[PDB]
């Protein structure tokens, strides 16, 4: 509270570390469904069903332009990518599978990078 400061983790490397994780995401072989925004004019349903579209290139742009206040807002957008994917795709589809795989890949890198 006021004048009662909690000790707080060093956050000076967060931007660089998030960029690094995002690069590992981008270069994963199952990243292809998520590299670019879904084409809202070629994909039926998507615009109406998915209220907040998100993809790696949009995350990269936001990261590169200081639009994440902290690492948690970054993780929220990354998870949003995979939550959208689950909403729109069958688990037993290539894209569905890819989403699960990439989510797992992210969360381990997240834990290993920041959870001490
Ligand atoms: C034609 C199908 C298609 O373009 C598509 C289906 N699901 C998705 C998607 O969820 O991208 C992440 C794209």
């Amino acid at each position: 509270s006021m004048s009662v400061k909690k000790p707080k983790r060093d956050d000076s490397k967060d931007l660089a570390l998030c960029s690094m994780i995002l690069t590992e995401m981008e270069t994963h072989e199952d990243a292809w469904p998520f590299l670019l925004p879904v084409n809202l004019k070629l994909v039926p349903g998507y615009k109406k069903v998915i209220k907040k579209p998100m993809d790696f290139s949009t995350i990269r742009e936001k990261l590169s332009s200081g639009q994440y206040p902290n690492l948690e807002t970054f993780a929220l957008d990354v998870r949003l990518v995979f939550d959208n994917c689950e909403t729109f795709n069958e688990d037993d589809s290539d894209i569905g599978r890819a989403g699960h795989n990439m989510r797992k890949y992210f969360e381990k890198k997240w834990t290993d990078t920041f959870k001490v």
